[PDB]
Protein backbone atom coordinates (compact mmCIF):
# COMPACT_ATOMS: atom_id res chain seq x y z
CA UNK A 1 0.00 0.00 0.00
CA UNK A 2 2.22 2.43 1.04
CA UNK A 3 -0.29 4.79 2.86
CA UNK A 4 1.10 4.83 5.95
CA UNK A 5 -2.11 4.39 8.41
CA UNK A 6 -1.02 3.26 12.05
CA UNK A 7 -0.54 -0.09 12.28
CA UNK A 8 -1.93 -0.79 8.95
CA UNK A 9 -5.72 -0.21 10.07
CA UNK A 10 -7.55 1.55 7.23
CA UNK A 11 -10.52 -0.17 7.84
CA UNK A 12 -11.80 0.01 11.41
CA UNK A 13 -12.93 -3.58 11.64
CA UNK A 14 -9.37 -4.54 12.36
CA UNK A 15 -9.49 -2.52 15.98
CA UNK A 16 -12.09 -5.18 16.87
CA UNK A 17 -9.25 -8.16 16.98
CA UNK A 18 -6.48 -6.00 18.10
CA UNK A 19 -8.22 -4.34 21.05
CA UNK A 20 -9.94 -7.97 21.94
CA UNK A 21 -7.10 -10.18 21.98
CA UNK A 22 -4.49 -8.14 23.55
CA UNK A 23 -7.50 -7.89 26.52
CA UNK A 24 -8.39 -11.66 26.49
CA UNK A 25 -4.91 -12.48 27.09
CA UNK A 26 -4.58 -9.55 29.82
CA UNK A 27 -7.12 -10.88 32.21
CA UNK A 28 -5.47 -14.11 31.90
CA UNK A 29 -2.17 -12.06 32.99
CA UNK A 30 -4.05 -10.47 35.57
CA UNK A 31 -5.12 -14.12 37.36
CA UNK A 32 -1.56 -14.75 37.42
CA UNK A 33 -0.63 -11.41 38.10
CA UNK A 34 -3.03 -10.90 41.33
CA UNK A 35 -1.60 -14.44 43.19
CA UNK A 36 1.98 -13.14 43.38
CA UNK A 37 4.25 -12.22 46.15
CA UNK A 38 3.71 -8.48 45.57
CA UNK A 39 6.68 -7.47 48.01
CA UNK A 40 9.58 -5.19 47.60
CA UNK A 41 12.81 -8.24 47.26
CA UNK A 42 16.19 -7.34 46.71
CA UNK A 43 18.98 -8.59 44.63
CA UNK A 44 17.65 -9.88 41.18
CA UNK A 45 15.30 -12.40 39.37
CA UNK A 46 12.56 -12.98 42.53
CA UNK A 47 11.21 -16.65 41.91
CA UNK A 48 8.24 -17.20 44.51
CA UNK A 49 5.75 -16.64 41.37
CA UNK A 50 3.14 -18.69 42.95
Amino acid sequence: EGTGAALGVEEPLLFLPLILIPSVFFILFLGFSNKQPKDDFFGAKDDRRN
